[PDB]
């Protein structure tokens, strides 16, 4: 049973290959299998390194003062999951310090799960308990207040939708220092 | 009845970044759409047919931008208690946009998804995708999570609706995330 995440980050100003490059610098990658192409980077590990790694990733991203988003697809027992490729939080302590907003837009998909639109139901009341729920609008989910949080929110319902079916998936559209 | 939807967002790796969404969705005719714009997102609603002929439509105009821009995205339709509002449906009319972006080109390599829900065989339409976007010439390979394709923009976003029709017509709720990158630097 192997987590992955499959996500990009976008940087809106013309340094963004610098931007880039240095937030994965700066994270300790060194717990999960990685592999990087044109479109995107997926990172495979155990939910707890991948959720890890990620949340690394956009905090240093974000301390960049740079508007930056990161986009990417949780998934987790796709039938058939190769059975390669892959890897405590390493990152842990060097972003306990780090803040950022993380204002945020997900979608959970539970495949071949008579009950999907339960466990979404679920995810919300999970959100609005930890207290980054704000609102549902068109095919997601909103969720706001400190990256910390808000990737606390996302794993807890990626485990719950997790411990339910065999393979399911989540994407994430987090906006980090918007303009607006 | 069963409204097809768009929600995106425009990613242009650029300073000038504000303008370059702008005059996408400027140039654009939206007219055949419903749309909503927040601070994440855009959200398109109405047929597949002038959602897609919008989606292709901003795709192009970004990227005739020469600045290197990513959509990425999810195409929906089905949603059990999807609400009947928030749209514009019109069967009697054309796409809007193709005369004013036939003559327009754009590489478009992407990487998608397709999410037939409450779907035993799944596995299996995602396997029909994967023989669409061959017959179609626009495959390339597969990814961890993801189909990837190439080819023009015309191609590719023919290919992606070929694949949400095709599993549209199988299943009632389906989703199909999308990542085009335009211009990139590599």
């Amino acid at each position: 049973r192997i987590a992955g995440f499959r996500f990009s980050l976008y940087p809106m100003t013309d340094d963004f290959i610098s931007v880039i490059k240095s937030a994965l610098k700066k994270t300790d990658t060194s717990k999960v299998w990685t592999k990087t192409d044109h479109i995107s980077t997926v990172l495979r590990g155990s939910i707890d390194h991948v959720f890890d790694a990620a949340k690394a990733i956009y905090l240093h991203a974000a301390n960049s003062e740079q508007h930056i988003v990161m986009n990417g697809t949780f998934s987790i027992g796709c039938p058939g999951d190769t059975q390669g490729d892959t890897y405590k939080r390493v990152n842990e302590d060097a972003v306990r310090g780090l803040k950022a907003e993380a204002p945020c837009q997900f979608a959970l998909y539970p495949m071949n799960e008579p009950d999907y639109m339960g466990l979404i139901m679920e995810a919300v009341d999970i959100a609005k308990a930890q207290g980054t729920f704000v609102q549902g609008v068109h095919y997601a989910s909103e969720l706001d207040g400190d990256a910390h949080d808000v990737f606390s929110t996302l794993e807890a319902v990626f485990r719950m939708a997790e411990q339910q079916t065999n393979h399911i998936t989540m994407t994430v559209n987090l906006s980090a220092n918007s303009p607006s």
